[PDB]
């Protein structure tokens, strides 16, 4: 299935029959990150298998649905579970749900992640605010974009110079000063890592000469479709190990470590992103 | 449909038939920068949709022939519409035209294309002469050649290290000299991005890192399929912005402002690629 | 087919009826590198085109056998004809022969390859243990992991730190002191070009900038599986070039070349890897 205008169209006419909501903003948020979610005011949830042309997700298992509703008295349309292109979801896949929401008229998409620290000036349970990306998947010919172009969301060729909106970045800052929390934030350029490989001891002695100050597999697919269609973005890392400290130390990285971090700083996150929806632009 | 002897062997009998011409030069042109093929003498153009076994390319749309005729004395073929890997053509389906032009009879190949300066000595309407490339599809397993070797054509296992032939860029500047516009021709590395997304502002930075002077997503892999059947090679490109000038000043990269580069330089460019097909070795 | 372990452990039924042994240390060996696999004792051949659910390989052609035998007193299985990734395999056909390895019980795998020089150290005829990798298809969206996790054989990211085991190099290196060879050994980090291209001047510039020791098209995808599955590994590259001395004096680089070096390293290679099976620990 193609990720093209007829079958997002068919895809949005399902949603809107069932829910009512008509959101102008996007959530996507990263693993054990998602109890915002659960608190949606007169929310509708929508699992993915119900809804025309979503792929499939049946081989990966776990959670996969759409959620509709009210934060902070915004309308927003939340992913809960969240596609990976590691698990081989191809470019049409991982498209589609982010152009339903353009049609669904969503103007703002927000995006957390977990992800390894490169720059070392950052610990675990340090948030960075991502200001630009090294995308080695698109580099390599496996760019989320690579196949025909979709022309009725956007050009052939787009330019990422502002994918990440500044003055976003800005209003996330703000409110961690207005809780006294922003020694925690920092901002950088995050490397975009296909996995599911957890970055080996020498790749992140490389990201380092390159300039990169934070690892992950995920975000970057999203922000290139959404900026594509002309969809804001905000993205968001959690930091969970410090890769450069490490490898000079010889300590091993771990998915039970990383869930541990989310655990810490899950309910301070869902926090600010509730104010972030609500202080957004009108 | 494999890019094989038997299959482009059938490809070439068809032209043959229709044509007349065994052309010992070719020519791939970028985007803007095809004039010359219009004004190629008694001349013969065949839509690639005839040609058997060529690929298929209606989805994208656009112009597609194969055009043979006369230039300055000297018979060529040219490619009308070139084929891109960010459009979703397979290592097949860009390998075989190359191949066929090899069965009819070319001993080189001019390639032009348009691209970004990372370098700082580039501007805008500067063309670059290619010495060597950095492949980054090729690294990342996305080389033209994966697959099984085709060992009529060449070896399992090329050698890249002579790829753009010295004397012919020692031809190309001789002719610009002759004519004054030496100050506009430098030399370089070439980048390839797969693409179709331009390199974003950390990508380019960290190309300057990497010794790259230009960057574009296009070239690499008709050069390579070219060098592994023993075909000689001189590929220009043509400068449409400083990336890293860009960056720093935070300026935005868009097909618009390529193409009218592309038009103040079309004319000139001509020119030169008549003289040079004049002049190459007999 | 898939490499989970329903079609692995079909594999493995065969091969335990027809060959009696049961190992716990396989091996890979590098072209021209194979000679110790003709001296297993009381040996067994298994053509793969014999063992159900094994990889097809007649488009390629040439050796592809299993040999179970015995060497040192030690029970071993050999790979005899390793599948590469520039051939076009995919990645369940490249991990569906070590998850059959494990299955028949194989604790150990010992790796050998023919590779380039980067670091200035490194002449022609040196031998590397890797103590590391540069996976560029890995970063890339090409990791020999992405698709499905076969949960049964590993975790969903897998931790590579640890992937090269310690104790298997400093073996090594005290059986080359016990034989006075041990000025021909260095350690190093290995980066993995999908090839088949050898790497071009400019890229081979490329790595030295980043802190790579020695290049090659193999190696990398067999240590992920056998890290993720808890296969210890031990990996040596033999040295055919050094590519930045090649790229200062423009030399070429070729595939006779590299194979007269492997003649003149193969008997004392066979040796080495002789003496490590026979004493690694029980
Ligand atoms: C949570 C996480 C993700 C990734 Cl890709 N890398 C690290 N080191 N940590
Ligand atoms: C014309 C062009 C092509 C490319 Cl790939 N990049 C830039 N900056 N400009
Ligand atoms: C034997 C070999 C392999 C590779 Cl990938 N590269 C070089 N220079 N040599």
């Amino acid at each position: 299935v193609v990720a093209n205008y007829e079958n997002a169209s068919m895809a949005a006419d399902y949603i809107k029959r069932v829910s009512n909501v008509l959101p102008d903003i996007g959530i996507i948020c990263g693993s054990g990150l998602g109890k915002l979610i659960e608190e949606i005011e007169e929310r509708k949830v929508i699992p993915y298998i119900n809804i025309p042309n979503f792929p499939k997700t049946t081989v990966a298992g776990h959670v996969g649905n759409l959620v509709l509703g009210s934060v902070g008295g915004r309308k927003i349309v939340a992913m809960q579970g969240r596609l990976h292109m590691y698990e081989g979801y191809s470019n049409q896949e991982i498209a589609l749900p982010i152009r339903v929401m353009k049609l669904l008229g969503v103007r703002v998409l927000l995006i957390t992640n977990l992800a390894g620290g490169i720059n070392r000036k950052l610990k675990s349970g340090d948030f960075v605010l991502i200001k630009g990306h090294i995308n080695f998947p698109g580099l390599g010919l496996n760019n989320v974009l690579v196949g025909p172009n979709q022309d009725e969301f956007g050009p052939r060729f787009p330019d990422l110079s502002n994918a990440y909106d500044r003055l976003l970045q800005q209003l996330a800052l703000k409110i961690a000063q207005e809780n006294d929390f922003q020694d925690l934030v920092h901002e950088g350029v995050y490397a975009f890592n296909g996995g599911p490989t957890y970055e080996s001891p020498d790749e992140s002695n490389m990201l380092l000469k390159l300039g990169c100050d934070v690892v992950g597999m995920s975000t970057v697919p999203e922000v290139i479709i959404a900026c594509h269609c002309g969809i804001k973005v905000l993205a968001v890392s959690l930091i969970a190990n410090n890769s450069i400290l490490d490898a000079e130390n010889d300590v091993s990285i771990n998915h039970e470590k990383v869930l541990a971090v989310a655990e810490k700083r899950a309910d301070l996150l869902q926090m600010w992103f509730k104010e972030i929806i609500t202080r957004l632009p009108l």
